[PDB]
Parts: C-alpha cells; structure tokens; sequence
C-alpha cells in the first residue's frame, strides 16, 4: 500500500503542461504513482480538492549554508514551499574555512564563530549527521577558498595560491560539492583576474559540477562582465550559472533587454543558465558604492551601532552631516538593502524563458529583505495570477523542473513515479507572499502542505520537526 494518497487536486507537475486533474500517491520517499489512483491501497487518503500539488520548489540562489546548521527547521524556506536549498553563492561558502571574523561578505553567514570547518567534507559530515528540514546541494565558494588560501587579498593569487585553492576546490567537489561559485563584485575577489578563476576551476569539468556566478559588476560594466562569464564558461567547458541577474542603477534602467539579448545568444553556443529575485531591491553587506548608495537604502544589521538596524540610511548619513557614501565606513560591518533596480526590468528578467527563481535570501540578517520569506509565492501569485506575467504551469517550472534540469539534481523537480517526493500542495487562488519591506518575516498564504523525501515538513502552519533532507551530488 501506498503511505498517503494527495487525492483530489490539480497536478502541476513541473514539465511546463497545464495542470490537470490527478491524485499523487507516496510510499517512501518516493513518487509511486501519478493518475486516478482510486483503485491503489493507501494508508490515508489525503483531500487536497481545490489545490494544486506541484514538485517541491528548488531555491536556486541560497545563502543557507549556515542557516541548515543552526535553524534545522529552515522555517523561512519550508513556509514558502521550498524543498531544496542551493547554497554556496556568490563566492561564499561556510566551509572551508576557519576564521574567528571573515572578511565581508562572508559574515552574511556567521553567527559569530561558525566558521570552524577546516574541510568541505567535514561540513557536509555536520548536515547529515543532523539533517535539516530541506535537501541541500552545495558549492564551495571562491572567495572563502582566498580567505583560507591568501595572506594578502588585495592582489592577483600567485600559482602557489592558485595551487592549494585549486586543491582544496578539488576535494570539495570529491567530498560531494556541486560546484564552485565566484563573486569578484566582492572585496574579498576584486583583485581576482579571470586567470586565477578559470585555473581554480578547472576541477569542475573532471567532477561534473556547475561554475556560479555574481558577475564581476551589475550596472555600467554589465556587458564585460557578461562577456567575462561566457569566456569562463568556454575556457572551463562546464555550465555557467549567472546569479541574480539585474541592471542596477537609474542609468542602467531598461538594459534588460540588451543583457538579455547577450545571454540568450550565448545560449545558443554555450551552456548557461541565470536566476534572479522577484524584487526591485538587493541585499547584502553595506558597501562603499556609488550606485548601490544612490536610492532608498535600509539597514539590515549593524555591528558597532546595533540601534540602526532597520533604519534608513539617508537618515543617519545626513544626521551624520554625510552622504550615504561616506557614512558607510563608520558603519562597518553592517548589512543593507538597496533599492536600486526597475520593475519593468525584473519583469522582463522573470519573464525571459530560462531564468530560475532563487530567492536570495540572507537568513541572519536583524531586518532581512522580505524576498527571504516571500519569494516563491510573490511568483506564483502576484507575478503569475495577478499580473498574469507567465501562465501558473510556467512560474511552477521556472522553480522546479527546469533548476532540477539545471543544477543535475537528478529525480527531483518533477511529479512523475519513480522521483522522489519533494511535493507542495498550495491553493492557487490564495498562494501570495505576505512578507512586505515593513514586515519581512511574515509566513506566505495559501501554502498547504510541503513535503521533502515523502515525510511532511510543513503542515497546519508549523515546522512538524521532521528533519528529512538529505545532502545532495550533482
Ligand atoms: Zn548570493
Ligand atoms: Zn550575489
């Protein structure tokens, strides 16, 4: 007999087709059946009449890496459907690195002290040993590997350097990491040359694992470092992940059809791939940056004035007798949010058929970006229902079967027999994200039910304390 029958609803199930009517039936952690299932012995017979039931959502763009180790619950990923988490963005892994007070970004996720994994491998050992509520594939990140390799960052690595990175990239990826990601936006990477990143990625091709990517600038220089990710990706012959793609700054607003032109055309050549936020405001530590600092921004997190978190930064610049700019050293370490980006922009960039929906979200932050807890449901319900951007089936696809495809996360992404059963059951009519700017930890509506390997995480609006994903390989 099956565990549990999902009977009732609208299978949408991830492969881009309108949903249709059909009942999921579960025994394990596997998907056994998909159809009328009426005549299948089940041991509960579970009515989701009026909802549909999807493949969990794949958070393509994660900074959960410590987030799975000290909130198991992943509260703010499993109220909104998710099922598996990407970490290791942006350059940015926990591991491998033991540092008591790593250089910004990299304090986006510490608790203070969590950076004590020497090896990739032993973080890995730390998640399934005590598993959390979601699977997790991981990254190692270039600018951790500098951080544990160079006793300089300000400058280009020496071949010694690119050596021991490369080595400790290379177990990563042994141990089960399934890729390396860079962020030379970052001070940690700046003085990064395209050299140094290609031979520290040379592995991937021998391991199979992804290149990811925050390109090197986001606003004036997007087209070169466009170009910079294409020729990487060539050079290293592996798939290429462009993160949270955006044009940022009023004087790149409506680029988005130029940066997307130039991605679709390398799509024809080469193997890319993008994901992006359904917000026009990022997040990430507070930086000495002139376009990042032109508009509204907010403060997340503050070390040396623990009072500013949640304040406007303008406010305290000029209070200060400053411009935002040169208010920030002062301010540091700090986390901020920027509204720097145009809505026709990310409209135009959630809409481009490939791209993946990650949310981005920054877990420890005091004050977060509310895309932390709204972004799954702000897709399929703001953007797809009530804009009417992408049919539902798209938007689903767009969080499920096409990052599966992309990430090589095999058996999952989709509802068909034989995977696994990552599943969300969610009301169409009512799935919407209720976190706002003002209130950005608020639980998503219209999520009933997620499950990750067949064991339910998330029902009646709470944690059940099921710890079921598992550590994932490309
Ligand atoms: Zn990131
Ligand atoms: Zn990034």
């Amino acid at each position: 007999p099956f565990d549990y029958i999902l009977s009732g609803g609208t299978v949408i199930d991830g492969t881009n087709a309108p949903g249709r009517l059909a009942d999921v039936g579960v025994r394990g952690d596997r998907i056994a059946a998909v159809g009328d299932l009426s005549a299948s012995s089940a041991r509960r017979r579970i009515d989701v009449a009026g909802k549909v039931v999807s493949p969990g959502f794949i958070d393509s763009h994660t900074h959960d890496d410590n987030y799975l180790l000290k909130h198991r619950d992943m509260t703010p990923k499993i109220s909104q459907g998710v099922t598996t988490v990407v970490t290791g963005n942006c350059g940015i892994s926990l591991a491998p690195l033991a540092h008591a007070n790593p250089p910004a970004p990299l304090d986006l996720l510490d608790e203070g002290g969590s950076f004590r994994f020497a090896r990739f491998s032993d973080y890995l050992e730390a998640l399934r040993a005590a598993p959390p509520a979601v699977n997790a594939a991981c990254m190692v990140g270039h600018s951790t590997l500098r951080a544990a390799v160079m006793p300089d960052l300000r400058r280009e690595a020496t071949a010694d350097e690119i050596q021991a990175m490369q080595a400790l990239a290379d177990d990563a990826l042994a141990s089960g990491a399934i890729g390396i990601s860079t962020g030379a936006f970052y001070p940690p990477a700046a003085h990064a040359s395209t050299e140094e990143i290609i031979e520290v990625c040379r592995p991937l091709i021998t391991h199979g694992g992804v290149y990811a990517t925050h390109m090197r600038d986001e606003g004036e220089h997007i087209v070169q470092a466009l170009e910079e990710t294409f020729r990487i990706g060539r050079e290293l012959d592996v798939p290429v992940v462009i993160s949270h793609h955006k044009v940022m700054g009023k004087l790149n607003f409506g680029r988005s059809k130029e940066t997307l032109a130039l991605i679709e055309a390398a799509m024809a050549s080469q193997d890319v791939s993008l994901d992006a936020y359904p917000y026009v405001a990022g997040s990430t530590m507070l930086k000495q940056d002139r376009v990042l600092l032109a508009g509204r921004t907010l403060i997340t997190w503050c070390k040396p004035y623990p009072e500013l978190s949640g304040r406007d930064l303008e406010e305290i610049a000029a209070e200060r007798g400053k411009s935002k700019y040169d208010v920030v050293p002062e301010l540091q370490p700090a986390g901020a949010i920027y509204f720097m980006m145009d809505e026709p922009d990310v409209q135009r960039i959630l809409a481009f058929g490939p791209t993946m929906i990650g949310s981005d979200g920054l877990p420890h932050d005091e004050r977060p970006h509310p895309r932390l807890w709204g972004t799954f449901p702000r897709v399929l319900g703001h953007y797809s229902r009530d804009l009417g951007l992408f049919p539902l089936e798209t938007a689903v696809w767009k969080m499920t079967g096409l990052t599966a495809a992309k990430f090589g996360l095999a058996e999952r992404g989709q509802v068909q027999p034989g995977y696994y059963a990552d599943l969300v059951v969610f009301d169409p009519a009512t799935v919407a994200d209720s976190a706002t700017f003002e209130h950005p930890t608020e639980r998503a509506a219209g999520i009933h039910s997620v499950y990750v390997n067949g064991a339910a995480v998330w029902e009646d609006q709470s944690f059940t304390g099921q710890h079921a994903g598992r550590v994932l390989n490309r």
